[PDB]
């Protein structure tokens, strides 16, 4: 139905589109970040937010896929599909979830504004060639770059 | 964790055991319901309500496993493999979604009041034996 | 009787598993720590405060199950079982206890508020690729 | 550290051996007499009392003996070494725990000026020769 | 569904799992004490109080049981089981059931402050060992120990 | 006496055992800096500090130490022995010189403060295990 999960919230996926792979964490990275901050208000009653709402249907899924993978491992005696299948599920669903969770744990940490200006600012720093660019990445973190707590 | 995606909307899926699996209508038949009666919400730049939040996700997600099954029968050499996983994938996984789409789309339509009401009712009528089951199994209309 | 040793502090030990055991100083070190900071506080005949109270339990139980594990290996002749047992003293209870002092002492030096922004930032930064986080790991210090 | 987990309050471990060591209830009857009357406190995320805490640290503390203690036995294979560590443990580390919780459910239930005098008390009691000992001991009660 | 029939009024199992079994009247008793105290008020159309509609429910599931009792006795050739089954019915569900009805009727003669400290008290006594807790047992009464009515 | 050189302050020898012993500057080096900052106050006839006091009184100490390593190793005549004593020397009497000097002349140059949130926070800095120890080690300056 053309929809955009992001669009909801301010952002879209072309806005995604540029940060890389090698950017989300893992999604078993991203549940225990999820399991240790939010996890009183997403097993709790409430709406409480929209982010909120949207990371329980996210992980629903991906504990469907998950068990979907669990059991073709166990059902199918044919392990070049077995593999194939599975490491499908990872890669690219992996992917698509880790965008997901990320946006919405930055958007509940910091703001969607910070999120958003974040993500203009990485897309001028990925667009620009190693040669102009910095080589350090504009970086979102609730520490100052000294990582020195007080 | 042991998230329950009815419990934001005042229900549990011990609410919802009181429907079986053979009540849900067919996914193909509720997207359709969705996109006529709510496209332009769903297709918005607006939080109009979590339900819409929940279908878009929803309906994200389902889309997500339909591309699997075609990558899979794209790529899977096996035929018999290929077939055992599409199968699974809509039986299953179709039927989760047939119970998260009717639960939403029959919220957003009629009210969280009469959809629990509506719970009850029916648990009611499939637990009365049949000898005194009434034929007019219990409906939501707005009429 | 389902008991949380932190949940009376603002913690979890799921946020506390947040962090990674190779994180936790070793029990000598945190007991040294206690001995040389708060050692009058804790032999002190006054609450203190909640975690006074919960240190002077810790390291209490910790005498108690090294007393038990020093005792059997003792009397236990098995050079090789020693190895498991009285090491798995250490893997497990270790580990738990390490939690536990690093949290209390941390807490009563630093605050509570800033240790566990210091555990959920730690936990995302070990989480987080190195080429999109601060190089520097994260750390607490009482010196601005 | 001399800790002593009485001393935070008003009393002592040697004011505690006034009392002998066959008084003192099983764990289990005092592990059930907290359930049945300081669950929901326990389980609570309140600082509700010292006394709370120090509970929540010692059940914590019997669970991990118990585990140890276990998981040893069924990992071992001698049965009369067994019986050994199993009666070592009780003796020594059931009767320091049997104590402390004893004094705080006492504490608790009752305040700290009952149980003080009813330690001195007993101490006059059990120290009077059966000769010239009363048979009606004092007891902690809320009732005439 | 993990109930306790005393949380609902301040106590609990483990509180009434000190009583022995040598403390409770037998079920006869308890039911005739109760027909005499309280029968035109469990007879009655009204709830009356938390208590009375308890103790209106025990009574029935007791003539229940009671009836089961007598339905095996003359149903049942085997003397064996017949013997077996009544026997476990009486001394363990009787068990209960003086708990129960003990408890009940006290919270309505005595109130459950009163009853709730004669508990604790008695719990206070019967872990101690004997060689260092008073002979005579804690004693809950509505007569003064001279038992002299005037 | 059980005399603490340090608690007459705001410390303790067990607080500045969070320093290692390879931490500490040479004795060379710590009556240099002496000399180019406080000359003028250790040769003043003013009790300018408890510092400055205990300073001098440690200056003297080595003096005679010193002496005496010296006048020794010269009467005596095996060079073996010789370095076994210089080495025995300074391992115990240097160490708890090297201790003395850089405690005295940091908490003159910075605060009692500073010198203490140094100690904790290096104590957190060398307990914390090298793989999450950051490279900036903290350190005592009057810059950012």
């Amino acid at each position: 139905m053309d929809i955009d999960p992001y669009k909801e919230f301010g952002a879209t996926v072309e806005l995604l589109s540029f940060l890389p792979s090698d950017f989300f964490p893992s999604v078993r990275d991203l549940l225990d970040t999820a399991s240790a901050l939010y996890r009183e208000a997403l097993e709790s009653p409430e709406h409480c937010s929209p982010h909120h709402t949207a990371l329980r249907q996210a992980i629903l899924c991906w504990g469907e896929l998950m068990t979907l993978a669990t059991w073709v491992g166990v059902n199918l005696e044919d392990p070049a599909s077995r593999d194939l299948v599975v490491s499908y599920v990872n890669t690219n669903m992996g992917l698509k979830f880790r965008q997901l969770l990320w946006f919405h744990i930055s958007c509940l940490t910091f703001g969607r504004e910070t999120v958003i200006e974040y993500l203009v600012s990485f897309g001028v720093w990925i667009r620009t060639p190693p040669a102009y660019r910095p080589p350090n990445a504009p970086i979102l973190s609730t520490l100052p770059e000294t990582t020195v707590v007080r």
